[PDB]
């Protein structure tokens, strides 16, 4: 009889303990998923970064209306999109945060093309995209000084600054580099 | 508890810049920018506490809809919600009224800022204000 | 029975983790704070 | 009969495995605190 | 039977170990490649 | 346990050299357009 | 194992994140959170 009783208490051990193994196992898979899963985006976080090449404007009456920026991704970057992409004007009236558009004015930007396929995507390094900004539709156009703060910031966090400072003299310049 | 404590250590809030309105001489609104961390899911700005631990009062925020008092109100930066972080790529403004939390914010004045989410991950972020601010429509803190 | 002292023991180190995650986090929090100032 | 005995022993599996699990909890509160500070 | 229940969560232990170690080294095949990149 | 519990603690490292990086690159940000100016 | 996603779903764009999970005839189950990349811009093929 005791044997009989062994053998009951025998399948509940086996039992109790494939949920216990169970378990643990499935709860590792939820981890190790998570765990795949933040890594590839914390290293996104890191290396997907713009780099700004160059920044002109276009220069009427004595006041600069737009604001141009020729961006680049940075070093091993893969592929950046500008339109889920934020600009952050800090400027001298303003400070708004400009979004994307599809031809610019408001508080919106536009990118027209330069080097490559897509106008708004960087696919490879060697593609470069002009992003434009309506000064005179954002703030209250730009004149001679007044410097203005914009901090490019893709969709994963990753964020390049530049101090957009107009040449202290506007004469005789069509254009100018800021 | 594997799931509740992976979401407290994962699920984060990251504040990406600071920036405030200056009226007369002195600023009156503090206002953010907040962005999910790596893999976090969506974070309801509405349950989650701003710690102020400013020059003068230091008191625990709540949420509210248009800010003042003791509240913050959430702006929506770039999204389909205004109160809730859901995609990677969203970004929502938290304002908060600094005349009414305490008694404005004069120059070289600090804020200490901690964003504790609904399930625990707190973001600390050092708002100081610039320590001049002549001729200056907005800063950034 | 040894599969249930596998359970509790499995939800201290969830713990132990999370209060060992967190540590470094807010630690490097500050130096966040302070390196940027 | 033998069912007795693994109900016994398993209330000595969960103390045992709360013993050993607060360890690792109290442990690294100390941690917390000394690598904060 | 607790020579059986223990062989039992034995093998869930190996298992649960070998997807901990996995992640760790996939995770470190693809950072090395991004950053010998 | 033990490979879940490395499992949590790697999701902290992750976030820490995150953090960390994310300091660094926007530290040298601000010198980079002070210093050109 | 072939999974038709313009006939289950509706085609997948960028971004859209899909959790699976394998269960073998005896139980165990397998999970896999199958993630787009966020940019599909000429790629013919992707590591999902
Ligand atoms: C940043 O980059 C943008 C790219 O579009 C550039 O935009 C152009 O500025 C011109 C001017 O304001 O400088 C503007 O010119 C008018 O329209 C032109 C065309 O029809 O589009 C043309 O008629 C005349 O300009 S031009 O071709 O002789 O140079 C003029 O009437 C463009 O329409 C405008 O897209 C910004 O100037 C630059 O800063
Ligand atoms: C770069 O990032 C931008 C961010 O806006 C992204 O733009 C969006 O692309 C969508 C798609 O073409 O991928 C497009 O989606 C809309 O909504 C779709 C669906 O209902 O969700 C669908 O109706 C349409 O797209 S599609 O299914 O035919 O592809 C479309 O109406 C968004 O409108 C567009 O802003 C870029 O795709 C990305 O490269
Ligand atoms: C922090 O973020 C808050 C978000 O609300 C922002 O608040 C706005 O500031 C405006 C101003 O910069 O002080 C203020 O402007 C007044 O009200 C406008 C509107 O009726 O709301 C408008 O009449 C006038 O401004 S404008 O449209 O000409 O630019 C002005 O009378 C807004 O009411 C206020 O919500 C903070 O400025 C920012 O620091
Ligand atoms: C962020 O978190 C906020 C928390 O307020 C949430 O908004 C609130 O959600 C409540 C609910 O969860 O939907 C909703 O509650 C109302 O009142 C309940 C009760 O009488 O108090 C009940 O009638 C209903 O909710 S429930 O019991 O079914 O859950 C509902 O009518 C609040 O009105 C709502 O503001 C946000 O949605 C979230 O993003
Ligand atoms: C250059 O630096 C000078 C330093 O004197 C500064 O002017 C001073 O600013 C003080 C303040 O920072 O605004 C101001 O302080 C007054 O007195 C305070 C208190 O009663 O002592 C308080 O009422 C007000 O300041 S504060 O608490 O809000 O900060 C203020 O009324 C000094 O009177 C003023 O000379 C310049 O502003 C700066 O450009």
């Amino acid at each position: 009889q005791v044997g009989i009783g062994t053998l009951i208490v025998f399948i509940a051990m086996v039992l109790v303990a494939a949920i216990a193994a169970g378990v643990l196992i499935n709860t590792a898979g939820y981890l190790q998923s998570k765990g795949s899963a933040t890594g590839e985006e914390a290293s996104a976080q890191v290396s997907n970064r713009i780099n700004i090449v160059s920044a002109y404007g276009n220069v009427x009456x004595x006041x600069v209306d737009y604001v141009n920026l020729t961006v680049r991704q940075a070093a091993g970057a893969d592929n950046i999109n500008l339109x889920k992409s934020t600009i952050q004007w800090i400027g001298p009236d303003x400070a708004t945060t400009l979004t994307y558009x599809x031809x610019x004015x408001x508080e919106n930007f536009t990118t027209x093309s330069i080097k490559g396929x897509x106008x708004x995507v960087l696919v490879d390094q060697s593609d470069r995209i002009k992003v434009i900004m309506y000064a005179x539709x954002v703030x209250x156009x730009l004149x001679x000084g007044x410097e203005v703060q914009l901090t490019v910031t893709t969709q994963y966090g990753s964020k390049t600054t530049y101090w957009a400072q107009v040449p202290e003299s506007l004469k005789d310049k069509n254009a100018v580099x800021l």
